């Protein structure tokens, strides 16, 4: 069936944004520093990229944030806004960490775009291929 | 009345806002270049300052002037997100303007704090004063 395939499909994504093991990609690297993501294997169009992770957080808690990342004019700009069904969040991805979602630089004609994937209740921000991937691509994002 | 004389507040409040005047305040040039805002007369204790004036928008058209301007990574992060009631908007202040509540500066300690002030259903983002301002202080705003 095409709703059974469909199910099968937003299955194995949980278990990926779940497990957060983030293979089939790998950080860039100029002059010691993490500049973007690399694609290590094919994707397909429509397939799971990675979550752009950081801490999921309603407008209140994000106001407080956005006034502590102001006394620090180096902070790049990582707050994400969004609405899901009647409620207005924010992933802050300020912080850095080994996470690869974040590195991901940003193109107007890229190959991956964003899509919000709820797991029971709880929205998650990931990327999607938005065309077939090969590998060796730099990974790039538009919304 | 304390009740009417709030009342007035509010009135004289839409005023200055409807018609955006902007007085008792000045440019601060450092080689030719607007850097920030400096008080031209004093302000009392939730007194009007000004107002962050810039497009009015709803998360959808958010996303998508969003996308926009991080095709030049030279634009700076002008979009102030909030909620209102039910809604949630967005004061988009990113195109240079002659409007001068967008080149106040940030600090910790600031003399001018946010507040929403509604207008017949409409939200707008003013600064009102802190604490009492001398005339000749920079203009410095918190949330
Ligand atoms: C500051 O650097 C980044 C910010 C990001 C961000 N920041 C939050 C979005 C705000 C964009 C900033 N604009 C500039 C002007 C108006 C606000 N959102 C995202 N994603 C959103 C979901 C998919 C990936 N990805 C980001 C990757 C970034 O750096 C990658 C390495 N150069
Ligand atoms: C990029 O420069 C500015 C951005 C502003 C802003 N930008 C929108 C708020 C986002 C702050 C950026 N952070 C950094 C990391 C997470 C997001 N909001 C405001 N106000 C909000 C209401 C009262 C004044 N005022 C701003 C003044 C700014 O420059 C003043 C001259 N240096």
């Amino acid at each position: 069936s095409k709703a059974e395939l469909q199910s099968e499909e937003r299955k194995r994504i949980d278990e990926l944004i779940e497990s957060g093991k983030e293979e089939g990609m790998k950080i860039d690297l100029i002059d010691g520093k993490g500049r973007g993501v690399i694609a290590t294997k094919q994707f397909s169009r429509g397939d799971f990229v990675v979550e752009y992770h950081g801490d999921l957080i309603e407008i209140t808690d994000a106001k407080k944030r956005e006034a502590l990342y102001a006394q620090d004019p180096s902070t790049g700009c990582y707050m994400y806004y969004f609405q899901y069904l009647s409620k207005t969040y924010c992933v802050d991805a300020t912080r850095e960490t080994n996470r690869l979602g974040r590195l991901i630089n940003h193109s107007k004609s890229g190959n991956c775009q964003t899509k919000l994937h709820d797991i029971d209740g709880v929205p998650h921000l990931i990327l999607i291929a938005s065309r077939d991937i090969a590998a060796g691509e730099e990974l790039l994002y538009d919304y």
